[PDB]
């Protein structure tokens, strides 16, 4: 319930006012999810907490200059540290949720060796849940969140010589940053020759995310159909890049677990099961890679250019 | 924004009161989505409209006896007719959204023959959108929705001899129907021998949906972690059955389009492209079928039984 | 050059005479391949040596009763022992030949862990080659082969009360055993319901091999087109069963290697690579299993019945 | 029985003498297969006939200069025309043999539409068999084969100024052409960047075939183990290129049939079935393409260089 909600923004208000409203929104989502994290109700609470952090940090970087550099660095560092504090707990949840999926991919002879693997994930989950709850109930977290909400409540415009973007009308900044983000997707996707490297796809996934975040933040400035059509136009490409990277992340996680499997007889069976998963995910990922070129060429169309022009029409 | 929202229910109120609150909720979602359907903002509006209808009808059947038989039949028939009125428009949206996905599956030589296919879908979409908007702005729709909201606002309990379930406490009905729905999933899944037929999987998908709908309707009666854990336990199985049936539905749609392709030279190329999609979806669906047995056996576990017992503890 | 060569048989000679000509043929192929085995020229020499053994043993069992029971048991036991003596050497050759195939299936991160695996196979190959060459140059092998060629050169018919089939005309025995072998394929394939178990497919593969061996042994008794058409009719089914079992055998080999991987850190990486291969072969094998029912139903046709009738016409 | 047979060559005889022995061999295989083609016993007879033609033409081009230019052109043109005369008949046989394979790939709903497709192939087969038998029994074929065997029986060395290679010792020509063919595989495979184009793979398949043909022609000049090891080293790469091109050829055949399917209602169903096959073969071919880079890099190794050096040692 964090990526599905939109703000009502005034296109004529300063970008400073509207980014502060964004951060009031995302910090409210953070705090609203603490109780569910603490009570370990469901994995979705930590996920929305993380989504709010990630969108906050990404917009703060895209709109660098709306706030003073010191305050910007401070918000980015505290939010980065907070997100990193959730990584181990988030990993435990995600791979536990994949247990039956992963088990079904393997031969029957290799399925039992995953049981100790998942029991160890459950033990990790309890450890990292306790650790992150002490963090959440701690003064250092309380202090950062209190300072952050106080700062974003400060409506006075910053020094324009150190925060040059702050006083700019929201519509102007939206037009300029969305055009910039679109150009970055198109240029980078066109640069993607035949090699279709891991690095290129990883970057382009982030390029598309930045574009999406901007569209969702500024949605209320545009006719709703126009925003919705641009988001739809991006979806197949984003799904291809997202699955490619997600499979990469899963393979990186499983590879790191191989490095710390016990070097003994029970480890051998677990290693074979983990190798089976790595290999199957690898094969899946190469099929996804095979489709990237067509899907991007279909995105890089005249209709796509026209839809962004129709979106941004009448802005400067 | 219809499948993600939960009601606050009183476990001690009559089931009649709480099912009326369900229907006030689902009808409100219906009406809230009319404007977006009419303005053709995005496909999600019709989807949530349909989800609200489908969950309303399914709960009304699961809880047959909360309302008088004539009123029950009337609500089911009007909601069925309303849903069926959305089918053609919904199909146009869904297969248009699949355009780049479908195009990427085919050899380059067959991709161009899909362009007239999708232009014809777009023409269908405009036709069915105009037709469904005249329906939405019509007196017959207005009249049904007005009568339905008036009926669900009538708080007097019905004749217990013709609506025997109405006066029952909500907690009792929840316990009995969730246990019944769970038993139906387990029995039917165990009956699924090696043949793993289309009919068996289609039925079991509906069995799982009924169970899920009941859990989501009655969620607020239980500790949140307990509800969330039961829903998570079901997810991999539901995803397997859901993909199996969804691929079936897509194949049935593409098969019906083959029957009406023009019997001429341009039709030949389109038919080859449609055959390529049918065949590829078929191959995907058989791999999904291959995983059903393992995924169900993993669902049909002692932990699953224990979680439902913990969910329903203290109820009768 | 053992499975591709046919004998010229006289349909009116006794089956005893013609099975002795078969065994003179297969033993000649055995001896002709010794030099290439000894000089380790290529893997094909041991393969043809094994093919000749396997076809000899299988026909001896199918035509039980052409020879006295003691001589039959003696030939079967000596040929079985000889074949088993080639298994380790044959395995080394086969999996060494699969090295690049296997390496290409794995993620880059798992490919290096196969290098010690294949170096150990090469060491095994040299060991088992030396062992089997001492065997080949030994008196015990020389003695068995000398006794076997002397026995098959003995043209006197055996005691008909202990070898009741020996004096039967070749055409009669061909007709009866080919019809019996065909019925066994059809019955067993029809018994294969939806479970399509490993045991059923393993058996049916052998049923088809026995039928093929009989057709190839008795080929010269029939019009060449008729034999060739029956063999072609069987091919797709035999290829499906053959790949199914071959993948099973490869998985069994890789599973046995997992059991003896060192329980230490270098073993962990090798185990992951072996698990990746096992899993990928497993997935391939389930797709092959998925096609069995259609392929068998296509073999179990009226045309197939008619072709065998045309093959055997005029015989009793 | 044409690609499996080797000549005994004298390394010190002129290349002219030994290429004439090659052509006596390949023409003998051609004539030996006429009867089986005429009686339509099995598809293998036309296949070996074609293999003999293809290897004859390829060696004649690789060793251009062993014969006078006019005689070389004459042999190449007559052999090319003869091979082309077999193409339609060969296609009928090959796709008829694929009937059950192709049928098993398709959804049940599309399988019946292939029956008229294969009945039409059978009708084509009978047509092209009758046509090619009139050709085989004709004076024009008889005359060419008589002239060809007379020419290859002419042992006098040709004019060295117009056939400069003829008098060269066989060992020298073998060393030079095998080294040249190997370099051409390695250079072209290394030039294959990430694009891995259809053209590049098609060419490299032919590069590998030329190398293989030379090794098999000159096999008896080298220690048998050395030849066998070089052929084994090439096998996985040749299998990858061979499957890639074979799938391409099958797709080209099915694409050409789409162009001539009747533009009417029965054609629509057949087109969908053909499109399903095209698409499935396409997907298979892209997976094969995905493995090319690894398989080639494994072939392009130090061991491969060393094995060719050991093969050619002591030659100039």
């Amino acid at each position: 319930m964090a990526s599905k909600l939109r703000l009502q923004l005034d296109a004529h208000a300063s970008i400073h006012e509207n980014v502060r409203r964004l951060l009031q929104f995302t910090t409210s989502i953070m705090e609203a999810n603490e109780e569910g994290i603490r009570k370990d109700i469901d994995s979705e609470f930590l996920h929305d907490f993380r989504v709010a952090i990630r969108r906050s940090r990404s917009i703060l970087r895209l709109l660098n200059g709306v706030f003073d550099p010191e305050k910007t660095a401070w918000m980015l560092a505290g939010l980065r540290e907070l997100g990193k504090r959730t990584n181990d707990l988030r990993d435990s949840d995600v791979y536990l949720l994949r247990r039956e999926e992963y088990t079904s991919l393997l031969p029957p002879s290799l399925r039992p060796a995953l049981d100790p693997f998942f029991s160890d994930l459950e033990a990790d989950k309890r450890l990292h849940h306790r650790q992150f709850c002490r963090y959440l109930t701690g003064r250092e977290y309380s202090g950062f969140m209190t300072s952050l909400k106080e700062f974003i409540a400060e409506g006075e415009l910053p020094d324009p010589e150190t925060a040059p973007l702050a006083a700019e009308p929201t519509g102007d900044v939206a037009a300029k940053t969305i055009r910039k983000a679109l150009k970055k997707v198109l240029v980078h996707g066109r640069r993607t020759g035949s090699e279709t490297s891991d690095a290129e796809l990883h970057e382009l996934r982030i390029d598309c995310k930045k574009l999406r975040y901007l569209l969702e933040f500024f949605a209320s400035l545009f006719p709703p159909k126009a925003t919705a059509q641009v988001l739809r136009q991006m979806k197949t490409l984003q799904d291809n890049l997202g699955t490619f990277v997600d499979l990469t992340v899963q393979m990186e996680f499983l590879q790191s677990r191989l490095e710390t499997i016990p070097a003994d007889r029970g480890g051998i069976s677990e290693a074979a099961a983990i190798g089976g998963l790595l290999t199957t995910l690898y094969r899946k990922r190469e099929k996804v890679r095979e489709h990237f070129h067509e899907i991007f060429s279909g995105f890089d169309s005249n209709e796509t250019g026209e839809l962004f022009d129709e979106l941004l029409t009448g802005l400067a």
